[PDB]
């Protein structure tokens, strides 16, 4: 024992991760545990460096939102040395790991549907890291909502969940369309931020469209342009995840499987 | 050497700290170091517990945005035991320690002064943790800008740098004046969020006032209501703090003193 828990997250400047980390931290403290946090910046190499670190540091349990390929076995080895591994946000192998995630597919499908009920001629998806399960789930959801859609569709999967990537992708989209799409879905608020930057760089009378995004932000309560938002239940995700690590630690019970937590739908567009 | 560095920060959900931590991390990685982060929630008890943790982890050096008194001798003990301690944001004893901070007093003064030039009939300060050094400097700069001012002045300083606390103070202030102040200065963006919440309960037409805040946010670029902002140079702060950490690590060279980094003034109010 060390009475400390580890948390590997991909982006410190992504407020959802900080929210979850803070939540994990507070609950853990109330249980007599300390939380040590580190970021991999969504890079496999860097995550692996942190792996050996928390392994040697001998934390009692490890929370991780991973970016490693599904074929990667590395966490299996820590788990065999006794280290309970709890996946967050990005699921790990359901046959060996316990994971706490969101209903990404259904949330995405439901997000794209609400935009269709408003006549979209064209519609686009802006996302990142298409190789990750989480993006595939959100892409698949977007596609399911498109069942029998006849308008133009475009999908952009960037190289990172970032504001800059969102700006770049929104730029490519606008050039490919010769103008704004009728509707747009961003798979993360961080991406939506970059989208706003691009809409900003155009005239005021040139920034209007059906908008829907994963996540949410106080900003959206003030923006003239209405935006549908699918927000995580951060507190629930952290509560459920902590439960599992503590059960593994204090009761030597661990049962592989996914625990999905539905996102909350904020419909800012009537 | 463990090739790890530690960072004690007050609030994971304060974007400025998340920003510094990320900057610190990416820079530290490029120099072959890993960064472990932990939060204190601005409580002396929790911070002392983390104290014990990072020394057990025996990190090479420790960054800390402390909430501890000028009468808590804890970082002196740690420092004498050979661990380099480096203050960020909140200064530690300049006789012993090496701190990286903003020009809080001058930033606040310049900020309040910019609101005054509009000749408000009243102006208010909203801050928190009045006992903290950083808070005393910010209240001071505000007071200075106000010399000679003849209008109504209000000062509200809360229990915590939080959105919820910002909301409560704003509500107290409005009941005080029987309406919005003509001008308002917030000492952290996190507090301003609470102010925005309070403003939203009012008609869309009863939300105008001259606003100045510490911190900055993308939202302030899209707001109809312009906001003057003093943004930290997060990257410069982290780079300097890191430079001081390595030198102390790999040269035993460590000269106390305060390295100030000016805030960037975003003057949206004409
Ligand atoms: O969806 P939000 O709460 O706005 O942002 C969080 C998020 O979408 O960004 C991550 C990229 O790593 C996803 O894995 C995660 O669900
Ligand atoms: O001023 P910002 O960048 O919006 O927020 C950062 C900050 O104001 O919040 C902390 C409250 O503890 C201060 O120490 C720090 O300067």
């Amino acid at each position: 024992h060390t009475r400390t828990l580890g948390f590997i997250l991909p982006d410190l400047e992504n407020p959802s991760y900080a929210r979850i980390a803070k939540q994990l931290e507070q609950g853990a403290r109330a249980r007599g545990y300390q939380l040590l946090i580190a970021s991999s910046d969504d890079q496999p190499d860097s995550e692996r460096q942190l792996q050996q670190l928390f392994r040697a540091r001998r934390c009692d349990a490890l929370f991780v939102a991973s970016c490693l390929p599904p074929e990667d076995d590395s966490y299996r080895e820590l788990q065999d040395k006794g280290l309970p591994v709890i996946a967050i946000d990005r699921r790990l192998d359901p046959a060996h790991f316990c994971s706490v995630i969101s209903d990404d597919r259904d949330a995405s499908r439901q997000l794209a549907a609400s935009l269709l009920s408003s006549a979209p001629r064209s519609i686009a998806l802006i996302g990142a890291r298409p190789e990750l399960s989480v993006s595939q789930a959100r892409a698949g959801g977007f596609d399911e909502a498109l069942q029998g859609y006849t308008g133009e569709v475009r999908r952009y999967q960037g190289e990172a969940f970032s504001r800059e990537c969102g700006q770049r992708l929104m730029q490519q989209l606008i050039d490919d369309l010769g103008g704004l799409p009728d509707a747009l879905v961003t798979t993360s608020y961080v991406l939506l931020q970059g989208v706003f930057d691009t809409l900003q760089a155009r005239p005021v009378d040139s920034r209007q469209l059906q908008l829907g995004t994963f996540g949410d932000n106080q900003l959206l309560d003030f923006l003239p342009l209405p935006v549908n938002a699918m927000a995580q239940q951060h507190g629930q995700i952290a509560a459920t995840a902590l439960e599992l690590a503590l059960a593994a630690i204090e009761e030597k019970r661990y049962e592989p499987g996914v625990h999905a937590v539905g996102r909350t739908f904020k419909q800012r567009i009537s």
